[PDB]
């Protein structure tokens, strides 16, 4: 915009470019979101209200030129760069406990607000050096396919807050292993691999999963893996944690709020994360 000097570019998606900007009138350093209708710019006018302390604030809306501009307040870094930065010695688990905390906390404030992010991914994750993170760029009602829910890539037409849990799930595991969870290249590779560790979904585990959009009776049978294997250095709490982030059954899978209570976080902490910027 002729408001904002560009800093530099911070990313780019297949729906719109994300600046580093600075209001060239209040000085303020915000994250710019260039895109290129109603009920979308209604809903987004509605993201404006959801404030809360690990969900990133949007500033301002700005619909010109055939262009909307989403503007938000600033945070130095994401989870993908911070967990490839923390490869060679692991994020210590009690900053690993610390982030899923916050970001169940957020997700139970936007899902008790019937708001979905349905796409998270450590690069919308971000974190400041008080040691908070924040959940980013909202999803509305090469892309990666790690995080999708197994409801999504078997065809459902209606996600539930539930597709959030799983990504989150994913994410946690990968803070834990240093390795993505389930790496797949496309929709069936992703499936796939879910199946290859938690087994192939059937009516006992997942009712109703044989007549979803997508399924076919011709997918093939594995067995599930041990989940002492899928994270091994995750302690039996956050195994149990995580193993009701991964139910299949959208239904069966942990609420954020429920997720709260678990006993994994009963020696949470907020630790400082050493962020190199
Ligand atoms: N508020 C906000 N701040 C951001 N700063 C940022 C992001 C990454 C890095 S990096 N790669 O670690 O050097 C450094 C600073 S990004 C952002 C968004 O709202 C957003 C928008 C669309 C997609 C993803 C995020």
């Amino acid at each position: 915009m002729e408001n904002f000097q560009k800093v530099e570019k911070i990313g780019e998606g297949t729906y719109g470019v994300v600046y580093k900007a600075r209001n060239k009138l209040t000085g303020e350093v915000v994250a710019l979101k260039k895109i290129r209708p109603s009920t979308a710019i209604r809903e987004i006018s509605l993201l404006k209200e959801l404030n809360h302390p690990n969900i990133v604030k949007l500033l301002d809306v700005i619909h010109t030129e055939n262009k909307l501009y989403l503007v938000f307040e600033f945070l130095h870094q994401d989870l993908k760069k911070f967990m490839d930065a923390s490869a060679l010695t692991g994020i210590p688990l009690p900053l690993i406990k610390s982030y899923l905390f916050q970001l169940l906390q957020g997700l139970a404030f936007c899902h008790s607000h019937r708001v979905l992010h349905r796409d998270l991914k450590p690069q919308n994750l971000l974190i400041n050096t008080e040691g908070a993170i924040k959940l980013a760029d909202f999803g509305l009602a090469v892309v990666t396919l790690w995080y999708r829910a197994p409801e999504i890539l078997l065809g459902c037409k209606y996600y539930s807050t539930a597709v959030d849990i799983w990504s989150l799930g994913c994410i946690f595991a990968e803070m834990v292993t240093r390795r993505a969870l389930f790496p797949g290249d496309s929709e069936i590779d992703q499936l796939f691999r879910i199946f290859r560790t938690l087994g192939t979904p059937d009516e006992v585990v997942w009712p109703g999963v044989t007549s979803m959009p997508d399924y076919k009776p011709s997918f093939p049978k594995w067995a599930r893996q041990d989940f002492s294997k899928v994270v091994p250095p995750l302690d039996e709490d956050g195994r149990s944690l995580l193993s009701q982030m991964l139910h299949y059954d959208p239904n069966k899978r942990i609420s954020a709020k429920a997720a709260l209570a678990h006993p994994f976080f009963q020696d949470v902490t907020k630790p400082v994360p050493h962020l190199r910027l």
